């Protein structure tokens, strides 16, 4: 051959013997192991789980609003219907979305944009989002209800598996059950987290359907591939799980070589007894003007061929040196973060070299936001839509009917949303407000798009405008 | 000849002797190992999962929005027909592309944007794209009701192989049937993935034509041609893959050799038993005002001869170092990739720097992209307009009917769409914005070109605009 990196004839690559395997065996070989593991190095390690915590925040932020996009143009409806529905379905979902009741978790424990947060949290530390939408009956006794029926409950990968744990097949893939394309059809789930012993239910597994007797969902899936035809997904951890663990056992065993260090502060190298040495530096001499007790400033009286060595505490290397920086580089770059970030550390930083990381990593947030995120919560979006459509809470469009939802591109374009997370991220508010402003008046861009990047959806924010102006105006205020 | 570096009198060119090697036959000698070895890399270095990171998201980012650009002229079009078509089309081919449906994966688990981000990454991976275009009728029963029967295969490279391992010849290279000027006419899939213990099939090949029918396009290949006479992708990782894993070798072992020397943080030589000099150091002693408890800082005593050495951990070398920099700077050479973006060390740049390396960066990913992603994305989109044609959603220019679409000119005059990724970084804001809002106002460029710039489409930008002034002047507010 000619080609060097892809021969055995060089010394190199004599050794470099890959396996060729299957990305669905890669999971179903190593699959809970890197599950543990990244959980593991998650909990353990203070970086790790700030990573997590990055992701949480950047993709989703302190909030996650809903901005509805009716495709008005597919369902013919006219442009002036369209903000009627997005006025209603934005207004009565936020509501509930932000509602500390926490409508949408079957555990009633996290809200929307919490449920979200968990899904992202980890999808990094699982690779994918493994959700179910369980039915809570609606209407039920007041001191029960509820404003929808729809909840979701996010499940732990562990527990989705081949039932009875048979290998796998063309059309069962780590328990993913697939069509003769590969489509998932449905997912067998033990009833309980493997090796629980509070419950004995554990034993057993149920199948999920993904979609109901209609295309409504019933178990959500969400995994960004990185190899054709895999169909469960692999954490960006793997790529970096021996790097993590390796820096976090270089940086614990320095620590405990530094303390060792620290702690022989000196020593004497005496054919006297102990007793006499440790008398000679003040061992048993009352302080006033087999524990030393200090006082001050001493000057200890030794023999010839007794030898005082005092050893300082040096400082320790690698660790705050170029080197565990680019270890937490190696390891960032694949969590998909900046050092800076990783590694909460902007001693190097100028405003240039900031700009540019954060233009990077805001490219890798956005898509997972766009991909996974907003993926998910239009997922529950469609669902709570459904619902208020079937009720005809929610203004439909000409010639519409709630049969018509069931129509896929009458549905999509309904359907269709825009999330708009917490606030981009504002290095240079000056700078940067000024240039959306002129981007906006030289029409560049819309309200809607720049607004969003602050945090917030444009009409909610003309109407408090509005509410202001005119408490201005009747207080008489001249601004 | 008088050419030293061609001859090999020189003491440094005797050895050098590369063969003359067809391309193809590199393919066929070499190649699955590269497959392997680049996949291994990916999935065991964080450096390199980054990379395929960064194509993704450089390349394609958080959305891929169809722009079509009906080239009117040709059709012999009249004025004004273009933009209707291009309203309806974009409404809902984009509706439908970014839709969490998975319309258009086959898999029903990616986007079209994932779609392509998927093709980014195994090409840089494996140097091909390759996908089959499946057919799922639409309009069966309602749960498996689709809008279109699109749906795209994407398939691992390994499948792609000669049938019954024959050997390659003059009109079958590697899995793909030729004609007599070279060009693909059908390629030669394993039912399965090789070697899979899963399936038995996989012991079969399945010719699929790379033309189904009347222009109808089959299968989609892809691929960057370094050499002529090449009808299979090389990643561009070969030039690396030796660098990557010695580099990884380096970094792991200078790992286990920081962990080892600080793991030793002290000996003491000492013709004493071990079990009395540990004692002297504090074994057994207990910690209040088999293994040594630490309490506070200790003075031993050791006896003539004991020599306690105190060995600090020390800063390992290499990693870190511009040495580093340099090994990881020659990977990114071959990735296409800047240092910075490669190893997220932005440290040593400054905003002329930056910029620099951004432009050399993004014309190559502007080249990857248009090569690539665009073809890709253009293949489906064909594919689809064909069914939105052939149903009559679409309004076809005066003259036009639904057989013109065989004719190349008209078909590709009709296909013929831009597509617009994520925002193009936009680094110092205020500056690349005043420098659009000064190219468009002076004539030097179009709101298409800037706003795409911005990830937005123009039309749906000033529509957005024309309902946020309406909603303004409503509301009596003045911005």
């Amino acid at each position: 051959g000619g080609l060097e990196g892809a021969e055995r004839n060089t010394r190199e690559m004599f050794r470099w013997t890959p396996a060729i395997i299957s990305p669905d065996q890669q999971i179903a070989q190593d699959g809970t192991l890197a599950l543990s593991r990244a959980q593991d190095i998650v909990q353990n390690d203070g970086y790790a789980f700030g990573a997590v915590a990055i992701h949480r925040d950047s993709v989703v932020g302190s909030q996650y609003k809903l901005n509805s996009k009716p495709n008005s143009l597919v369902l013919g409806a006219p442009e002036g219907w369209a903000e009627e529905f997005q006025e209603v379905v934005e207004a009565r979902f936020n509501m509930v979305a932000e509602s500390p009741e926490n409508w949408f978790d079957a555990r009633r424990m996290n809200t929307l944009t919490g449920l979200v947060r968990l899904a992202v949290g980890g999808f990094i530390m699982t690779g994918e989002v493994l959700a179910s939408c369980e039915w809570m009956k609606p209407n039920g006794t007041r001191m029960q209800r509820r404003p929808f029926g729809t909840a979701i409950q996010m499940i732990s990968p562990y527990r989705l598996s081949n039932p009875d744990n048979i290998m796998d097949d063309k059309y069962l893939r780590s328990g993913v059950k697939l069509d003769e394309m590969g489509a998932p059809i449905g997912y067998w789930l033990r009833k309980a987290f493997p090796g629980d012993p509070t419950d004995l239910e554990q034993w057993r597994w149920e199948y999920q359907p993904a979609r109901f007797d209609w295309g409504r969902r019933r178990m959500i899936h969400i995994i960004e591939a990185l190899l054709p035809g895999q169909t469960r997904g692999i954490s960006e951890m793997v790529a970096a799980l021996k790097q993590m663990k390796m820096t976090r056992n270089f940086q614990e065993v320095t620590l405990q070589n530094a303390i060792v260090n620290a702690t022989y502060a000196a020593a004497i190298e005496s054919e006297l007894p102990s007793d006499v040495v440790f008398n000679q530096m003040g061992m048993g001499q009352t302080p006033f003007g087999k524990n030393i007790a200090i006082d001050g400033a001493k000057i200890p009286h030794l023999f010839p061929g007794t030898k005082l060595k005092m050893q300082p505490a040096g400082t320790p290397g690698g660790v705050g040196t170029d080197y565990e920086e680019s270890l937490l580089r190696n390891i960032a770059a694949s969590l998909g973060l900046s050092y800076e970030q990783f590694s909460r550390d902007y001693t190097k930083t100028n405003y240039s070299s900031a700009r540019a990381s954060m233009a990077e990593t805001w490219k890798y947030m956005e898509s997972r936001k766009k991909l996974v995120a907003d993926r998910f919560a239009s997922m529950i979006y469609t669902l709570w839509l459904e619902e208020e459509v079937n009720a005809g809470n929610v203004p439909l469009p000409p010639g519409f009917t709630w049969r018509d939802f069931y129509d896929p591109m009458k549905r999509d374009a309904l359907c269709n949303a825009e999330w708009i997370g917490a606030s981009r991220g504002q290095i240079d508010e000056k700078k940067e407000t000024e240039a959306a402003i002129l981007r906006i008046k030289n029409g560049l861009s819309t309200y809607e798009a720049e607004i969003a990047r602050l945090g917030g959806d444009f009409r909610e924010v003309f109407k408090q405008r509005a509410r202001e102006e005119g408490i201005i105006k009747d207080l008489g205020l001249d601004f």
